[PDB]
């Protein structure tokens, strides 16, 4: 039973099912993972792909001859496996250089530094076949209100994405950008910290065409908003270029627990869009195994990842293909959502008078929206008790 | 001490000082208040002018005579004031008829009567002196997953934000919009629930430049963000057409407490800012004096709004003007902040050693920020305590 | 399917069902119910029985002639159905004399008023059958901290909770007290916010024995506290009395959603816990239908309450049932948790040498915890798809 | 100005300035320091004194030999400071040992180890002066439902402060003990969650007398709770035995700024009810210089948090000392509230017409509480602008 199949397009991050475990109070409980291996154990368990930080394939500072090596052997295991790379992304925050950000530190040599290492990066992602380059700025914010001019901010930000833009079109490469919001840790308040936040900020950009969002199911919760409403605006916006999964228990520190757990019923909202709007991007898994556990509970908990998607996906085609269900949207007029409000335009909408001064509000008022029998009918389905 | 006057620019609603107390488990403590003695009122006070909801000036479902009256009246109360309308809004959300949203309601005949709605006031607000119009989705929104389609709600209020354009341009008005976010309360989400949420919703406008954000203390803080951080991408954005300035204790319902209260320190980031970028709109404050005041403490309540603005405004200044604040800066670099970050452009980067191959990264790494002693001298002035 | 009966114990109050729809930014959206109808409603959806505010059942005000009719046909409504009221309560926070709280309201004249309010309606609840009378602080609470100080307003309370203590064992009453905890909402803080300090208070009081809890889901996830733990500590602590069901999704006003809606996994690990701990009271649910709907709405709402209990008990019996999850259980140590840590004492303790000198520490450390397979056992029976 | 002296009693633990600056996605940017060279630079900024977990002390797994240099120099740089050591605390969360927790880790002997750790520090405590021995459950919780029995763990936590309690009886020793509530972090959500969870927990205790709460300002404000009210509450309890000091900004991960960042209004009611209380304990400080800063910025932020609440102390004793104010407070009914409800007693509150049939409950509640004068003339105060 809903057994993943590389046609789901799961794809992991390295750092996720290699997380040792070292949390802010406490040390590793697991040993660090070969990045080979790591292919090989997710492709066993149907996943479609991996995603690397440079730092997780490459361990900062090695000699272009070790480099080689490391990039070697991960080229041989995605050989033997078919597994791709979609997404890659730079390591812009372990480092102690990057304290006070990668793009929008203070001093201008780390700003330099960080589009010097972005770009290394690029070069590398693109040889690899990845559509995406993610840029995470965890870094990029304040813990006080003085440390940091947030519209100074702003200018260097853009102008570090105005240069990676102008260096991919440069080099005639074919991947785009995405931003992913975090609204805070480890940063007090993280810049772009939702993605409103950056949709907006990417059409300040010099090509907002080469820019879209890779929003995180845990951080946009981690601000209190509707993930599945966040990934509409995306969508609508044409924006979602890809999308990280996970759960999260309400707002609190980045849990980043494997998909399906957190808020089930938001998980649930949000397969029953991605496969309605027909994303077709990577599924993208940005969670931790939990430090309690060995190797085998990382793996159980990353198939728990595609297992958790496949189930949801499964309730909710059921849902929309359900008679009663569809009987229930008219009933709640979700198909009039769909119609032009003024198709007519303007000056009609004005001489209309059943728009204003024969508008019986009294008897619109009283039509109820039969939105609880809806929902109830969702609920059913998603417990398998219809 | 720190007597607001007229070119204060201090603003307040009509439904602030004239909140009649009643919340969702209590009735009113307090009397309503007729609109010209809160004009009165409010200008002995020292605002520069007031703001009102349709239905706050004329109460609904007022004859064309009746509305003449109110309206007269009205502006009898300005003429000898001499008190100013910079904004005004729509009332969207308090009929029972709007309890599925104005511009997104799934019944169609009610976004045509929403629409219809704000037109009439638009009319008014312009004879009147508005240079903002304001729109807050107070009912757009759903309590669950399957009662709003989001993006076809996002196409009906791009659609209605559109005619509305379309309308100000028609009548070569000079009135500009303003959405005011919230993430929620009293729908469980509201569509575009932050300031990032609503500067990307602008961009895909029709007449983008007619539009920008009227951000509210509270509702960002109700989301847990950082308010001074969401006005300075206003700013950086070109946006804040306007501000509703409160008080708010973290994540929980909208408390619209007087300006001051809530974050504090917050409060005194957010004039620094307006100040120091030169903002120039209404400072306007959507609070509500709580209902354990009666009339007394109303006008009490609302002289501590604009009492605490000049306040906070003195101890920025005096901040800002510091030069050992002016040192600390510089010791934080925020100076390099302003830099550009590779103006000497793509290929020169590309090839500047020392932004990465002879980049000493422990150097860099090892100079800290100064940001807590940086931070001391704010607390310090915000205190009074140098 | 699913369908309730008496013997579930399921029971609304009043004001769940008969509330009329005003939010703080609306008007009502449905008329007022009839107590005797609400009654009859809720007997053909299968509930248990009903609860009430004084003032749900007798509108404030009454004539003692007025208040004997309404008794007499609400009597005569439970009469033919059989319905039971397990529960009643005082309404200490709708009318503006409570505007500073009751029982802790600064003035003392108000205080003495709330608390020959509450006794009066104790009579009629013990004469009911009421077996909880439970206390909300709706109104104890403050905006601002110099209002209320909340050391004396303990007292008050403790003075308050005693007095009623001393008049139920004066009259040989059986009835027990509950405290409703709230954290906020419709004050900026309500003393005793959570379930942990009710029952803190409770051991202050004169007969603690006489009081316990009525933990409310959304309330302690108005803090963002895991409501199964909280009420796992009442049911350690013996002061599970009652217990209040419902929907909320995270950190923001009170939603009072049906129960299962808001956190779902929440609901289960609940359901799971009281019937696994045999929890005898009632399952009441203190909800709203969402102002959207119409009275059909409402009914379905409230048949949506028990159908999720229903649906959730299953899920969770047959989890518990399942050999597989037995088996995870041992594996992660559940049954080791149940044993005593040192029940061989202090000094045999101190002795050991396989408790510290000669305790493996690295191969305890590496025991993995298998968490994360147990959890997906549990989601897989949640989503009926084992 | 506002320069600490030890009569101020604020101590440091040696893991806050000792703090390396590595976070849960950040490597260290800060050496490890020498606890000897922390006790006499904390000395030279007048701190009254220092904290440890054992194993800032006495690193890990250290020989009888090694522990007993690391326990010596620590003494004698207490000698020739005059430094006092007021509280300790175990380390039970770093080590991958205790990643399902100490007291109520799922594996039986994991827990005995956990104790004799503990009772080893205990010993250590008392040598050297500690009045109050800390138990922080940083490890006690979950992230998953099924993962913890909560009424076994409470079964296991009362079980050890039990044996905790029974062994510092039989040693005759004076120290006593206080429970340090987190809500979350770094388990999904920690047992004994808030103040009001912890000091119901110590009354099931054997010997509650001894156990207190060390309540921390960050963690209460990560349940979004009113610190300065548990703080009232605790002291009411008569269990305030210790309390940790430093900012945190509202929801989100435990931050631990300096003392007087995050919310500043908190923070004055705070020390306003610390000293009109008369706390005579520890002002402790747990927090963290951000990894932003070299070592002159760790010295600098550790000023910081004696200065602020220097600064505050000297602001809310203005505040209490102004006939204003005392005129406020009256006008408020705050010493109305200091009266006993009815100590006529109950069969004279019962008979007493004034409290209900003769009560004019319009006149009642027609009186303003006169609350927001009260709080801008403490806010006022707090700003130095009277
Ligand atoms: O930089 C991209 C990634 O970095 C990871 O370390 C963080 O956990 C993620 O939030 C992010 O997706
Ligand atoms: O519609 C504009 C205004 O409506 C008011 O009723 C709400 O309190 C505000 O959030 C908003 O500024
Ligand atoms: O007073 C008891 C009840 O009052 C109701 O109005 C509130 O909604 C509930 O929180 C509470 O259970
Ligand atoms: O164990 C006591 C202390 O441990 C520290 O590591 C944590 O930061 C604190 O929350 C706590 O006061
Ligand atoms: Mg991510
Ligand atoms: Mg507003
Ligand atoms: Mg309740
Ligand atoms: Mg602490
Ligand atoms: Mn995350
Ligand atoms: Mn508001
Ligand atoms: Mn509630
Ligand atoms: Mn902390």
């Amino acid at each position: 039973n809903y057994q993943p199949t590389p046609e789901d397009r799961f794809t992991f991050g390295l750092w996720t099912v290699g997380w040792q475990g070292r949390d802010p109070f406490g040390d590793a409980t697991r040993r660090a993972l070969d990045p080979v291996e790591s292919v090989r154990r997710l492709a066993e368990l149907g996943a479609h792909g991996v995603t690397f930080h440079d730092d997780d394939l490459i361990p900062f500072g090695s000699s272009d001859s070790e480099r080689e090596e490391h990039v070697k052997r991960f080229r041989q295991a995605l050989d033997d496996t078919g597994m791709k790379v979609p997404m890659a992304t730079t390591n812009l925050f372990t480092h102690p250089v990057f304290k006070d950000g990668g793009f929008t530190a203070n001093d201008r040599d780390v700003r330099r530094y960080a589009l010097r290492k972005t770009i290394r990066n690029i070069d590398l992602a693109v040889e690899l076949g990845a559509e995406t380059y993610v840029a995470w700025g965890g870094r990029e914010g304040a813990e006080s209100g003085g440390a940091k001019d947030v519209r100074d901010a702003l200018d260097r930000m853009k102008e570090a994405f105005d240069l990676l833009g102008e260096y991919v079109t440069s080099q005639g490469y074919d991947i785009r950008f995405a931003i992913e919001p975090k609204p805070n840790e480890p940063r007090g308040d993280i810049l772009l910290p939702t993605v409103g936040h950056a949709l907006a900020f990417i059409e300040r950009l010099e090509r907002p065409e080469l820019y879209g969002v890779n929003p995180e199911v845990g951080h946009e919760q981690m601000a209190g908003l509707n993930f599945p409403h966040g990934i509409a605006q995306a969508l609508w916006a044409g924006k979602l270029f890809h999308i990280d999964l996970n759960g999260q228990n309400g707002i609190k520190y980045d849990q980043d627990l494997r998909f399906g757990a957190g808020d089930l019923r938001a998980a649930f909202w949000l397969v029953d869009l991605l496969e309605s709007a027909g994303y077709s991007g990577p599924r993208h898994f940005d969670f931790k195994p939990p430090r309690t556990e060995d190797f085998d509970g990382v793996w159980a908990s990353a198939a728990g990842c595609m297992r958790n998607y496949l189930i949801l996906k499964e309730r909710a085609a059921a849902f929309r293909a359900d008679p009663e269900v569809q009987e229930a949207l008219r009933a709640s007029r979700l198909d009039e959502l769909a119609r032009p409000t003024a198709a007519d335009g303007l000056q009609a909408l004005l001489d209309d008078r059943s728009a204003f001064e024969e508008f019986d509000v009294d008897a619109a008022a009283a039509r109820g929206m039969a939105f609880e029998r809806l929902d109830q009918l969702a609920m059913d389905h998603l417990l398998g008790a219809r």
